[PDB]
Formats: structure tokens, sequence, C-alpha cells
């Protein structure tokens, strides 16, 4: 899609969210052990909160919408589950303990990458 989508993103898309929003862990690449910024933060909430209203689906958009509004939130990680980078990862990389995140999906959004990992035990 990249243009062809511009801002109105498609189910396909907004699927890609769901599972973002629904990861544990939510950090930057060039530096996951370190945030960013309060305004950094909250500046890539808005990219991806933005594309929820501009959507065609006002009712789905509520549950993202939601999801959204813990962008960043302070939870406990498992396998199994996935931690999206607000830049990217295409290698694989330690979380913690003895936990691995391996690239699992790679979107951009807005001129941002997106990657998600699957968090496997080292092993």
């Amino acid at each position: 899609g990249l243009t062809a989508t511009l801002a109105a993103l498609t189910d396909d898309d907004f699927q890609f969210l769901s599972d973002v929003l629904d990861c544990r862990a939510v950090r930057s690449a060039m530096n996951l052990r370190a945030a960013l910024t309060s305004f950094q933060v909250a500046q890539y909430r808005n990219i991806l909160n933005a594309s929820l209203q501009v959507d065609r689906d006002a009712a789905r958009s509520r549950r993202l919408m939601a999801k959204l509004a813990d962008f960043a939130v302070e939870q406990e990680v498992t396998a199994g589950d996935r931690v999206v980078v607000i830049d990217g990862l295409d290698r694989m990389a330690h979380f913690k303990d003895d936990l691995v995140l391996v690239p699992l999906t790679t979107k951009v959004v807005g001129g941002s990458r997106c990657t998600i990992c699957d968090v496997v035990k080292e092993e």
C-alpha cells in the first residue's frame, strides 16, 4: 500500500497494529534499554493513534484506540508474546534473563520502521 494507502489503512494493516498494541514490550532498536523522551514516545503514539481516527471503521478504531492508550506500558513479557520495536529488528537479540527476541514482522508506518519479534528462550 505505502502510497496507495497513505493514511486510510485497510483491515490488513490495522491487523498488524492490533498485534503491536498487543505486544508486551515497546521500545526502540537504537536504544531498547533506554527510552527516548516523554514527547518522543507520545510522538510515535500519535502516528498510529492518528491512523485509527482517519480509519474507515469507527467501531474497530475504538478497540485499538484503547489498546494504544497503554502504548509502552509497564507489563511483564513472556514467551509466545512479541516485542514491538519503534525502530525495528532484523537480527535476533536478547531481552532479559535468557529470553531472546527473533525477527517476526517489520512494517513502516508514517515513515517509521516497526519490527516485531517473538519471545523465545535461548536454548
